This record gives structure tokens, C-alpha cells and sequence, in this order.
């Protein structure tokens, strides 16, 4: 269907998906001498103590740790955010080759990869109505870079070997997205959209400014996942990112100086 190959990748996208030429499309290059700094922004508030993973998924695009998100366990708030949103899933976006393999960009710089936690406005009762409003989403968005390895990955790393194909599933239980945070919380944030289809207007970025690092060998394991289903010809798993889309009429504001 649609992909990241030559025949199905990103620019192929609005022929199914029109709004892949909207006017709040992301990824986006974040000008860190154009971005705003907003002193009326808050701290972000990640309240993470009692998240619940259940479930690891290979979905032919990347794959996707599970949270229970039936109660408030795991939620995100203040920063620029005016509600209370919930921990739905993460997953990451990487390369074939360390130079390449996030979304978003700084001063067009490309990071490894790039980590997303999705999160829902709980005023909207579930994720499939949240995605149709335009505060619908705040997604924090976490750069990889390569160099020391990060402890709190490798429980991820380790059970890629049991979800190798598209489609594949395991038990992943009390998982602590706390180690994947970088010491500080200061961010970037703009208002855009899912980066993959049906590319929704429904996000509040809220990208964080420190990059977390992660071994060679850790990402190396990200890039023996696959694209396709088993019993099918192996496609790696590799370059899982949407380029930067125009910025348009939108600014970004930064909670630092
Ligand atoms: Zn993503």
C-alpha cells in the first residue's frame, strides 16, 4: 500500500491522502534563530510513574510499544498543551545510515532517529475521535544520536528478534518510558499533523531540544526489523521517515533562550 520505497514512498502520498499538501503538515525543519521563544510557555508535565505497556508491534511501518490507555497512568500536560493527554504508544523512525533517519530537522540537521510518544486529549474520549480535532494529538518527539548506548533501550532492542515481520506481536509488560527521556524537557512546538497516513491535522508538536544517544549497536538492531510479512521477500526495515514539509503560515515557538 503506501510506503517508503521508490514507488510508494512520501512523495506519492497526496494521491491517496490530499492533505499530504496541507497547510499543517509535519515533519518540519525547526530555524532555531527564527523559532520564538515564548516566556508564557510552561514546563512540560510528563506524568509517567504508572504507565502500563502491554504489547510490542511490528505494523509493517515501524513498531509501536503499547500503553494502556483506559485510565490516566501515563499523561502529558502543561507546556503548551491546555488539557490532559494520554500515553496511546511510542515508536521511532531511523535510517539506513546514521547521517539520515529523523523527521523533524534542526537548522536542517538529520538525526539518526527520532523517537515519537503519542498522546491523546482525554476532553475527546478515545484516540480514533481525538485524531479529528485539531487539538486532538500531542506527539513528543526525541532525537537519536549514535555514540553511548542508552540502558533504558536495550528491554526494546532485545525483543526485535520476536517481531521481526510485518504483523508480528509480543507480550511487552512494565516498561519504563521514563528511560527514554534526555535530562532536560526544554522544546520546540508548533501545531502539524501525523507524519504517516492519513497524515491528520490533529498534532501539537512538542519536539524536545536534547537528543538522547544510542549505540551503533542498538540502532543496528532497529535496521534487521522488516517491512514486509514473513513467508514474503525481506525489505528492511530502514529509512522510515518523512522528509520536512513547508512551514507555511505556522511558527514555532521555543520555551528556552
Ligand atoms: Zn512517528
Amino acid at each position: 500500500h503506501w510506503g517508503y520505497g521508490k514507488h510508494n514512498g512520501p512523495e506519492h502520498w497526496h494521491k491517496d491522502f490530499p492533505i499530504a499538501k496541507g497547510e499543517r503538515q509535519s515533519p518540519v525543519d525547526i530555524d532555531t534563530h527564527t523559532a520564538k521563544y515564548d516566556p508564557s510557555l510552561k514546563p512540560l508535565s510528563v506524568s509517567y510513574d504508572q504507565a502500563t505497556s502491554l504489547r510490542i508491534l511490528n505494523n509493517g511501518h515501524a513498531f509501536n510499544v503499547e500503553f494502556d490507555d483506559s485510565q490516566d497512568k501515563a499523561v502529558l500536560k502543561g507546556g503548551p498543551l491546555d488539557g490532559t493527554y494520554r500515553l496511546i504508544q511510542f515508536h521511532f523512525h531511523w535510517g539506513s545510515l546514521d547521517g539520515q533517519g529523523s523527521e523533524h530537522t534542526v537548522d536542517k540537521k538529520k538525526y539518526a532517529a527520532e523517537l515519537h510518544l503519542v498522546h491523546w486529549n482525554t476532553k475527546y474520549g478515545d484516540f480514533g475521535k481525538a485524531v479529528q480535532q485539531p487539538d486532538g494529538l500531542a506527539v513528543l518527539g526525541i532525537f537519536l544520536k549514535v555514540g553511548s548506548a542508552k540502558p533504558g533501550l536495550q528491554k526494546v532492542v532485545d525483543v526485535l528478534d520476536s517481531i521481526k515481520t510485518k504483523g508480528k506481536s509480543a507480550d511487552f509488560t512494565n516498561f519504563d518510558p521514563r528511560g527514554l527521556l534526555p535530562e532536560s524537557l526544554d522544546y520546540w512546538t508548533y501545531p502539524g499533523s501525523l507524519t504517516t497516513p492519513p497524515l491528520l491535522e490533529c498534532v501539537t508538536w512538542i519536539v524536545l531540544k536534547e537528543p538522547i544517544s544510542v549505540s551503533s549497536e542498538q540502532v543496528l538492531k532497529f535496521r534487521k526489523l522488516n517491512f514486509n510479512g514473513e513467508g514474503e521477500p525481506e525489505e528492511l526495515m530502514v529509512d522510515n521517515w518523512r522528509p520536512a514539509q513547508p512551514l507555511k503560515n505556522r511558527q514555532i515557538k521555543a520555551s528556552f533562550k
